[PDB]
C-alpha cells in the first residue's frame, strides 16, 4: 500500500521513545508470512542489530541481536495476538531495561536491552507486509 | 523491479514442463531474506500446495506440501548455490517422478511428486525478492 517495503528510516532512541507501525500481512496465516523490525546501529543494512523482532504470523515470534556480524542468543515466543487477514497496530516502546512490544494495544513481547538503545541509528521494517504508518516519537 | 511480488500466475504442468524464474534477493544474505515458490492446486492462495520451495538465503532450503490445509513432512537441504547480492536464475523442471530445481544452471534440489503435477493450477513466487522473469513452458 502506502509506504515502500523494505522500509528504512534513520532514527534515534532513548528511554521514552516509541516506534509505531501499522500494516497488514500480504498473505493468509496458513502461508506463514513474516514481519521483521530491525533496530540497526548504522544506516547500512549489514550493520549490527541491537534488537531484531521477527513474526512468523500464526506460528511464532523470534527475537535476537546481531553483534559484530554474528547472531546471538535467539529468544522465542508462541504468543500470537495478530489476527489472520487483519490490519495490525504494533508499538515498540523503549523502557529503561527493555523493549516493550504492544500489539493492537496489548503488551505482547519484551526484550531486555543487550546494547544501549542510544546505539540505534536506523530502523528497518520488511518481509511479507504492506505498511501504512511508521512513526518514531521524538 | 519489473514483476509484482507476490507474483501469482495460473499454470498447467506435466512431465516436460519447466518454470523459469529470474530475480534478486532484496537484502544481503546476513539478513536472511527468503524466497518461496508454491505450486497450488487452485487459484486461491489458501489452496493446497503440491510443492513448496522455500529458500532462506545463506542458510537452508526447506521443501514441503500442504495437503487438505495441513503441512506435511518437511524436507531440508543445506545446499546453497545462491550467491550473496547476485541475481539468480532458478529453473524448476517437472520430471516423471520429481521436480528438479536448477540454480544458475546447476542441479541443486529435487523433490519427489507427492501429488501428480497435473493437480497444479497456479504458481506463486513471493517473499524477499525482486522478480524480472517468470516463464512456464507449454
Amino acid at each position: 500500500s502506502l509506504l515502500p517495503v523494505p522500509y528504512t528510516e534513520a532514527a534515534s532512541l532513548s528511554t521514552g521513545s516509541t516506534v509505531t507501525i501499522k500494516g497488514r500481512p500480504l498473505a493468509c496465516f496458513l502461508n506463514e508470512p513474516y514481519l521483521q523490525v530491525d533496530f540497526h546501529t548504522e544506516m547500512k543494512e549489514e550493520s549490527d542489530i541491537v534488537f531484531a523482532f521477527q513474526v512468523c504470523f500464526g506460528r511464532r515470534v523470534v527475537m535476537n541481536s546481531r553483534e559484530y556480524g554474528a547472531w546471538k542468543q535467539q529468544v522465542e515466543s508462541k504468543n500470537m495476538p495478530f489476527q489472520d487477514g487483519q490490519e495490525f497496530e504494533l508499538s515498540i516502546s523503549v523502557l529503561p531495561d527493555k523493549y516493550q512490544v504492544m500489539v493492537n494495544g496489548q503488551s505482547s513481547y519484551t526484550f531486555d536491552h543487550r546494547i544501549k538503545p542510544e546505539a540505534v541509528k536506523m530502523v528497518q521494517v520488511w518481509r511479507d507486509i504492506s505498511l501504512t504508518k511508521f512513526n518514531v516519537s521524538y
